[PDB]
């Protein structure tokens, strides 16, 4: 594992992006030293130990790599520690389901099923346990290629363990599985229980899960065999999967190289799975395109 620290005289036009319960996130361009290269990134800071867990996770995973794990470029020290990673242009899936609806297809929804699983079978290949996946916490590169980011919760399991056990701090119980809520125990079953509220968060086109309904009444909806809604446009296949993924046995639930086949045998035939109107002539910019230059967390 292995730091990087970019200087701060390196970057510039840091413009703010938003704020929440990861911190702050900027936009900025980052000047290496000695080289002409203007490079996008973004920048994050709330605690600073907080802040440099999520960048040893980070840097431990980031050999090999995944197409859709977000990497660290490195981290600089200002007044607080921040992050640095490469800007994802089209920001947040969550925001972007929300946003650009009437121009999402089948094919968009099921791809980025798929790609989530494949930077999340990437983790699990890594002994790493998430904790935080949700569509808040997944960017859009391209409307084509999305990434995992946010490793703030995220942990690094030791070669004989096989879970994590958590302290008192605040986690996302709508997101957690029930033994996350019930005994605090964390695997990467686990994270396939939050993988699908997910992509029920995708494919509902960003609605909030379990909404009006408070935190501390889950454990109990969870126990009696409640479960989130079927969205509109999943033909019975797609919420299958998804009410796999929120099995009580963890064992049960599907494993992320099963996601990965699952959704791109989905994603063959898209309109067969999803039904989406007017879904033929729906569009979204792509690097292929000559205009692409153009374009919740509770104290248990
Ligand atoms: C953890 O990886 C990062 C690092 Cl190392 C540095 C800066 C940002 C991130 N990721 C994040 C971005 C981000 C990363 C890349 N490009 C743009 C970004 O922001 C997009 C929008 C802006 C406001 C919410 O997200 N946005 C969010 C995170 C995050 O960790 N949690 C949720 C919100």
């Amino acid at each position: 594992a292995l730091l990087r620290i970019l200087k701060e005289t390196e970057f510039k036009k840091i413009k703010v992006l938003g704020s929440g319960a990861f911190g702050t996130v900027y936009k900025g361009l980052w000047i290496p030293e000695g080289e002409k290269v203007k490079i996008p990134v973004a920048i994050k800071e709330l605690a600073n130990k907080e802040i440099l867990d999520e960048a040893y996770v980070m840097a431990s995973v980031d050999n090999p790599g995944n197409p859709h794990v977000c990497r660290l470029l490195g981290i600089c020290l200002t007044s607080t520690v921040q992050l640095i990673t490469q800007l994802m242009p089209f920001g947040c899936l969550l925001d972007y389901v929300r946003e650009h609806k009437d121009n999402i297809g089948s094919q968009y929804l099921l791809n980025w099923c798929v790609q989530i699983a494949k930077g999340m079978n990437y983790l699990e290949d890594r002994r790493l346990v998430h904790r935080d996946l949700a569509a808040r916490n997944v960017l859009v590169k391209t409307p084509q290629h999305v990434k995992i980011t946010d490793f703030g919760l995220a942990k690094l399991l030791g070669a004989e363990e096989k879970e994590y056990h958590a302290e008192g701090g605040k986690v996302p119980i709508k997101w957690m599985a029930l033994e996350s809520i019930l005994h605090r125990i964390y695997t990467h079953q686990s994270d396939v229980w939050s993988y699908g509220v997910t992509v029920w968060e995708l494919m509902t086109f960003g609605s909030k899960p379990y909404d009006g309904i408070p935190a501390s009444e889950i454990s109990s909806i969870l126990e009696k065999g409640e479960r989130l809604p079927q969205p509109p446009i999943c033909t019975i296949d797609v919420y299958m999967i998804m009410r796999k993924c929120w099995m009580i046995d963890a064992d049960s639930r599907p494993k992320f190289r099963e996601l990965i086949i699952e959704f791109s045998k989905m994603a063959r035939d898209p309109q067969r799975y999803l039904v989406i109107q007017g879904d033929e002539r729906m569009h979204l910019p792509s690097p292929t395109d000559s205009n692409f230059y153009r374009a919740e967390y509770l104290i248990p």
